[PDB]
């Protein structure tokens, strides 16, 4: 009588649950998809290149050089690719779901594998020529059953893939359009350096130094950066394993909590504001700071409606802990930029309580 929706059945029936919408952003959702779990290799330190292809047929290739997907049987009984591409834990497999088609081309082992799923079924795993060399190439195409569009759009996947190549500094992602060869090439040594000043750009940047410093814990890391600008709101991106994490999280607060005490006994021994004087606030502090925040958690949890909040309460002891010793010693050894930082706080200040007696 009644029938129970699993796995790959449930994300056919309901797609937007899984993906958010059978929109434009639902349809780049299988993008993020695949791409997150290339860079997760990158990450890792095994890939180096990470090629993103939007073929002329509407078909994706996403290729990497990392350890590959492993090929080998698994607890189940079926190839380990298999349980990753036909079983829910969101992971690619939702991808697969919502393909017509999906190819996995692997290198591991010392050959090359090719396995291929026709509406999410595989049609066996097969074994070719032996190499020495490793990755994974996944291609799919989007079932236009389930999308409104099936057109992915150049401009949106070249701003993400720009952002993953600047949590990445040992990473090259290569974008290039097979239709209408149209290509980009993201990579950045400087990593989140070169993030800020891309911020700071049309913003003009009150001091010279820009701020970079790295922590690592038990399973998690942090690397942070930046630099103030004449600007009167604040532009700080915080990223959860090149996650994008709009709402925030414990990574963000303990980075705050921690820049508003620093700046603030800077001041006090600077005497840059007066003892009478109460303590500057977070906002102060803040206005027109440009920072970007990446974590690396082992196991994250994701908070809010959006799922874009890191929720770790482990992350914001330790972020806050990594800032309050190195931005302590940014500050001194930039008496420079401290004084200049220290002084927009202090304008920030004066600006709010001027605009509140007059009038
Ligand atoms: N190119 C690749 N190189 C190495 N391992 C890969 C890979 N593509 C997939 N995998 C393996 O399969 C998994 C991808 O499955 P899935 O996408 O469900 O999980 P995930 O670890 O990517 C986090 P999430 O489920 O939140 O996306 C990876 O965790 C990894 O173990
Ligand atoms: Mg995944």
């Amino acid at each position: 009588s009644i029938t129970i929706l699993e796995g790959l059945e449930a994300v056919r029936k309901r797609p937007g649950m899984y993906i958010g919408s059978t929109g434009e952003r639902g349809l780049h959702h299988l993008i993020w998809e695949v791409v997150d779990n290339a860079v997760d290799e990158a990450m890792a330190g095994y890939a180096t290149t990470v090629n993103v292809v939007l073929l002329e047929d509407g078909g994706v290739e996403v290729a990497d050089d990392g350890r590959g997907i492993p090929v080998a049987t698994h607890a189940s009984g079926i190839p380990t690719v298999d349980v990753v591409m036909t079983q829910l834990h969101v992971g690619v497999s939702v991808v697969n779901a919502l393909s017509t088609r999906l190819e996995v081309e692997i290198k591991r082992d010392g050959y090359e594998w090719s396995q291929v799923y026709e509406k999410s079924e595989p049609l066996g795993l097969k074994q070719g020529a032996p190499t020495k060399k490793t990755g994974s190439t996944v291609r799919f195409w989007a079932d236009p059953a389930v999308f409104e569009t099936t057109e992915y759009d150049f401009e949106t996947v070249a701003r993400r893939l720009q952002e993953m190549a600047f949590l990445n500094k040992g990473l090259t992602i290569n974008l290039t359009d097979e239709r209408v060869v149209k290509s980009r090439t993201f990579h950045y040594p400087g990593g989140l350096v070169d993030f800020v000043k891309h911020i700071n750009r049309t913003k003009n940047a009150i001091h010279s130094s820009i701020v970079d410093f790295s922590g690592k814990g038990t399973g998690h890391e942090v690397e942070i950066a930046m630099q103030w600008n004449a600007g009167y709101s604040e532009s700080v991106h915080t990223f959860a394993n090149t996650i994008n994490t709009h709402e925030g999280g414990t990574h963000e607060e303990g980075f705050r909590s921690a820049l508003t005490s620093v700046v603030n006994k800077y001041a006090k021994d600077r005497k840059l504001l007066k003892d009478k004087d109460p303590n500057l606030t977070g906002d102060d502090i803040r206005e027109g700071l440009a920072a970007v925040i990446s974590v690396k958690v082992s196991e994250p949890q994701f908070e809010g409606q959006t799922k874009t909040k890191l929720g770790n309460t482990e992350v914001k002891s330790f972020v806050q802990k990594v800032c309050n010793e190195q931005l302590t010693h940014w500050f001194e050894a930039n008496p420079t930029d401290a004084k200049v930082v220290v002084n927009k706080a202090v304008s920030s200040a004066q600006a709010r309580i001027a605009a509140r007696k007059a009038r």
